[PDB]
């Protein structure tokens, strides 16, 4: 049928992307409907600390190095992460009770990974998850070991590694223009942009219940207000998968000028962590699903 990136980049944006991996790409129709439809992959688990740092220094490519193949191959821009994220550590990371030991086991992280892939990747993810809902910082290893520090020598190393590519924050949560997480994100980017720290994008991960695409339309202009130079939707999925709730999202981030694209967490509903509320955009016999058409529809205007 037609194809939603397409789409998109002829309305002015860079991508319509989606999560992935090596499964994925070789079980269901997955690579064939990634290949048509999507303009951007990311690995949903192959570049988290747990799957690449298995112990201090040693390093596991196999799967990163699946997904970035097989994206050049198939002509796709490719995100990866997430750096610095406290849900995929290894233990010995989270063992460690050291500032300065735990520092340079950060940085020589991040480095290694962005060195590996330079110019290949065009927006990490740095920082995830880094805030509480009341909008103070998360208690996270890093937090409680490193300060609140962590944050700005996280990106300060990210851009340092590899100054081509975008370099963002991801949180959830960020869904409605008056809940207390939003504002406070946009507060403190804004005082670490100031500082010189170099955040370029605000990733908001979009889990939707039904009826909340309406919301997105205020929270992402707020967003937005902090001034990066971009701001995009991730991880992408809709209880129900209404076409009302995906084309608010989508017309959410077209008219928001720095939003520069949609990533969905994944293809079919079958394969999503929420599968019984088909939150997805293709069924479970990988046919689009009325959100999608509607998506065509919105975006052919
Ligand atoms: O947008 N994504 O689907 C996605 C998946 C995994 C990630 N890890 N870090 N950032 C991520 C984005």
């Amino acid at each position: 049928a037609q194809s939603v990136d397409q789409l998109i980049k002829a309305r002015g944006k860079v991508y319509f992307g989606v999560a992935t991996d090596q499964n994925r790409l070789t079980t269901g129709k997955n690579a064939a409907i990634i290949q048509a439809d999507f303009g951007m992959v990311w690995p949903e688990n192959s570049m988290q600390w747990d799957a690449t740092e298995p112990s201090q220094g040693n390093f596991n490519f196999a799967g990163a190095d699946y997904l970035v193949n097989w994206a050049q191959q198939n002509g796709k821009l490719i995100g990866g992460g997430c750096l610095v994220w406290h849900s995929q550590l290894p233990s010995w990371v989270s063992s460690i009770t050291d500032k300065n030991t735990l520092t340079n086991v950060m940085k020589n992280h991040i480095t290694t990974l962005m060195t590996r892939y330079k110019g290949k990747i065009r927006t990490w993810d740095v920082v995830g998850e880094a805030f509480n809902e009341d909008g103070s910082l998360r208690q996270t290893v890093f937090l409680n070991v490193i300060g609140e520090d962590y944050i700005p020598i996280a990106f300060q190393t990210a851009r340092a590694a590899d100054p081509n590519a975008k370099l963002y924050i991801m949180d959830y949560n960020l869904d409605s223009a008056s809940y207390p997480k939003t504002q406070a994100i946009v507060n403190r980017v804004k005082q670490w942009r100031a500082a010189g720290v170099p955040i370029d994008g605000i990733g908001s991960q979009t889990h939707l219940s039904a009826g909340q695409g309406a919301g997105v339309l205020q929270a992402l202009p707020l967003l937005a207000s902090a001034g990066t130079p971009e701001v995009s939707i991730l991880m992408l999925d809709v209880a129900g998968a209404s076409p009302t709730d995906y084309v608010n999202v989508v017309n959410a981030c077209l008219n928001v000028q720095s939003c520069v694209g949609i990533t969905v967490m994944g293809v079919a509903d079958p394969d999503s962590v929420r599968a019984s509320t088909t939150p997805l955009l293709f069924d479970g016999n990988f046919n689009p699903k009325p959100a999608y058409n509607a998506i065509v529809q919105d975006l052919q205007q």
